[PDB]
């Protein structure tokens, strides 16, 4: 269903401690490899007063390496898709709830994005951009009631060092009937590799790899 | 700048598990009295899949009682008025962010309100309508950084007993320096008198009233 | 059972960030008005490099006014007794759980308490001692898996102004089959009245009444 | 001077629920290969009423190996030695703090533990031990004002499918000034290989690793 090589397109409309903005996207990933990049850009509510670094992650795990021995819950939902939601619980108090539905059309994915930030306070890190990137993570999926879930606690380096926690709570409906996994894990790595001055466009890559855990295949042979 | 009697009239847009839904709605109530009335309805994304419950809190702190020793922020922020978001906390993990701003226009206030529910899973009592109604409950007011924020935790009764616990943190922001107050508190009781089968149509009535907790003279 | 005076014995052991503290304490109370006070005083320990007022709190709903109309699961729950614990968690990171097995020996109240906290920062006002007082709370109680509940989230106010929120999870286990209530509040206003430079005397007052809430 | 093969002794005193106990603990280990083992027998309070699951993760990330390019914060702090403290928060609501004081004499790593977990229900997998295994975890390790954390959120395996999560918040401090690390991970591994019925008897295991995430 899926080829190596496919595109992204994609809208994402929210607000940030209430004020709204929307940001549109086109890019291109290879789903066996789980890289992917894209470029992205403020067409409402720019310049956008929070940093960019609070969206960067809902900006589709098939694009992530999965290695045989564990099922793959996104390459399996093709070509009906799947939808997730979020909720980003900052250490500070402020709260990002996301959605995503995803589809496909060809060999370009579809993301139909909402995105809710709230209690973000004056002086913080995200109110006066003082983020400088996400750190890499690890993300755990487990299943629960059926649905897949991710489950990630990361944080955000700062200028002047220290880092930002963050709370990832996320739920993977597949829109079809498909095989679940067993417990696991998916690394990540997001960078924003070039952007301009007011993040009016931002270029936004990510790498990211499946594994189970402590076991290798390194038998020297 | 304020009657005795004022009138209600706002839309809400929205999503709960990324299924979106609207619902404007137009009332009145006493601000001098934490008193007020509601009529609520649905125009889009109806018949709503989720109990409606999640939504009546979200439905001003002006509608409440304030002594003269505590300093009201909320009629203070008037005729400018103020906006507030907050994060409702569900004990079993679907959080609601949601928005309000606040204006007034002669003698009504109009609202503009934004809510977002997620991470609500199909077995619990949000999206199998299995609530009942939310308990009074007292808020904590408190500042900081400038301005006036409002914490309390709450819960919902079940249909077979029990409670659905939630935790509300609310930012009030007031467009209009105004003074701030001391800590105090809000006791608040949230009841919808009347609705129909899917709650396409509903009646909201809330009372709340400020004090300073513990502190009858027969004088 | 309850009479309207009487006098509270007390021993805590515990530590805070891993390090050692034993107290001990005396007082009275009226059960019927809510109302209780005691001395305490640091007896392993001491000086405490803590705030103090993280302890307040842990030395019995007993002294909590009850109208009719709401039932009193402790008063009740005697004279054979009750234990409850309980979950701190503090804003920045800090947490504290303590537990206290309440008993009835004549007309005295005695305590077995125990409390750990552990991850406070160095410059956080507990380890710094920034705190005032407690503000007066409204705690939440509801039954939930056949025990008694209460929930309070409350605050501590800061000496350069400001508060310091804290989650309050108590679990109210009574020692005998005891009538469950329903959903109600209860208000609470503590304070430490007198106390020396390194708190090693405290005097501790605590006043409480019950109520369902708003109609 | 640290050898390859070292010896663990250790002894914790604790309370769950309320309930106190007390469990002492011999073993070995690799602090180069990030492998150890030990043995470990209830003093008191014993038949443990509680999954033995929760005490597991209690029972020294000196056991990690740590490649060249990441600072080992723990070795660093021997002979000295270091101490953590650790909450850790289930999702169903029971929470254990948790204290090691870190010792050295000659080739035997001694551990002083203090252990209390509250608010475990009746019904919930603790305390009717419907616990398996914890899942492998990835733990984040940074540094924030001047002190080592570590940030692990896990589940534990149930029998009959299903995970049960925690939340794992450390703070170490090592008793002797030391090169602080970035932000990196360690991957654990732990697994009790043999055990008892009433669990008075068990062998625990854990294989660790550092490493700095995804390139």
């Amino acid at each position: 269903v899926i080829k190596p090589d496919m595109k992204i397109k994609l809208r994402m409309e929210g607000a940030v401690n209430g004020h709204p903005f929307a940001i549109e996207g086109v890019g291109l990933g290879k789903p066996f490899e789980g890289k992917q990049s894209m470029d992205l850009k403020v067409k409402e509510g720019g310049p956008l007063p929070f940093a960019y670094d609070i969206l960067t992650t809902v900006f589709n795990r098939v694009f992530a390496k999965y290695p045989e021995n564990i099922v793959d819950y996104f390459k399996q939902s093709f070509p009906e898709g799947y939808s997730w939601e979020r909720s980003m619980n900052y250490e500070d108090g402020g709260i990002c709830n996301a959605t995503n539905d995803i589809t496909l059309d060809g060999d370009c994915y579809i993301y139909e994005i909402r995105f809710d930030g709230v209690n973000f306070p004056a002086n913080g890190p995200v109110m006066q951009k003082r983020t400088v990137k996400w750190e890499p993570s690890t993300e755990k999926l487990y299943v629960r009631d059926g649905v897949l879930k991710g489950d990630v606690n990361t944080a955000l380096s700062l200028e002047g060092g220290g880092h930002y926690r963050c709370d990832f709570k996320t739920t993977y409906k597949a829109k079809k009937v498909v095989q679940l996994p067993d417990y696991h894990f998916v690394d990540h790595h997001i960078e924003i590799k070039s952007h301009d001055k007011d993040y009016s466009n931002v270029n936004l890559h990510e790498h990211a790899e499946a594994h189970s855990g402590l076991p290798a295949m390194d038998e020297l042979y």
